[PDB]
């Protein structure tokens, strides 16, 4: 079975890199993230090529990168889906979550 890797992963397909933490996904399956592909649970790398390879931010495709970290509505939880649903009204917790500066994700 798939061993979650070491903390402080950094996503850096782009000029705004993002540091990610296993330890603190925990209460996320596996696989909402590691989402299925043809019924398995895929494993590789989010940008590989196939998967969410396309690096223009505005493409609402799901192959669209930004759009798979970024947007409500996707059939898996993006980043900042998931975190709005869990700042809820929050309004320190939607900017340590959510925010576009000066949050957990970019500074
Ligand atoms: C569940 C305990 C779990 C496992 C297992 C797992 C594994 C895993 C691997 C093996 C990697 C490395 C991929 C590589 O070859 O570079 C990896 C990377 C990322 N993961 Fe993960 N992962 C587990 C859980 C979760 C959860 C719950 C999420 C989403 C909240 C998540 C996300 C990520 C992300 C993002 C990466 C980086 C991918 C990148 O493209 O470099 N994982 N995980
Ligand atoms: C890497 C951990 C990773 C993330 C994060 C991720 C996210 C993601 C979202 C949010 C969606 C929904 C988009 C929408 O509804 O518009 C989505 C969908 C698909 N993905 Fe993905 N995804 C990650 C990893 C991977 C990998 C490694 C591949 C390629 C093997 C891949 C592919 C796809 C495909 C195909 C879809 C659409 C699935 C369907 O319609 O059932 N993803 N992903
Ligand atoms: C998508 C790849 C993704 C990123 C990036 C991400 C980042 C992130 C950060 C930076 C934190 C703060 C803690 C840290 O430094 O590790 C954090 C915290 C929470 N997250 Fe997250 N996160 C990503 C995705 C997801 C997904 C898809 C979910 C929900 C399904 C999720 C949830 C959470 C939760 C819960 C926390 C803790 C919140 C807190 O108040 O402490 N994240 N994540
Ligand atoms: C707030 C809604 C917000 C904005 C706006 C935003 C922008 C942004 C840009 C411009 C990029 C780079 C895109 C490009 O291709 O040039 C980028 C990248 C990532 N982001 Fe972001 N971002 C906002 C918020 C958040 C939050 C709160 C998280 C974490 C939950 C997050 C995550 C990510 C991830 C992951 C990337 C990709 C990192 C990489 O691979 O380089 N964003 N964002």
């Amino acid at each position: 079975a798939p061993k979650a890797p070491a903390d402080g992963l950094k996503m850096d397909k782009t000029k705004q890199p993002v540091v990610f933490n296993h330890s603190t996904h925990k209460a996320v399956k596996c696989g909402d993230c590691h989402h299925p592909v043809n019924g398995k649970e895929d494993y590789q790398k989010c940008a590989t090529a196939g998967c969410h390879d396309n690096m223009d931010k505005k493409d609402k495709s799901a192959k669209g990168y930004y759009h798979a970290m970024h947007d409500k509505g996707t059939k898996f939880k993006s980043c900042v889906g998931c975190h709005l649903e869990t700042a809820g009204a929050d309004a320190a917790k939607k900017k340590e979550l959510t925010g576009c500066k000066g949050s957990k994700c970019h500074s």
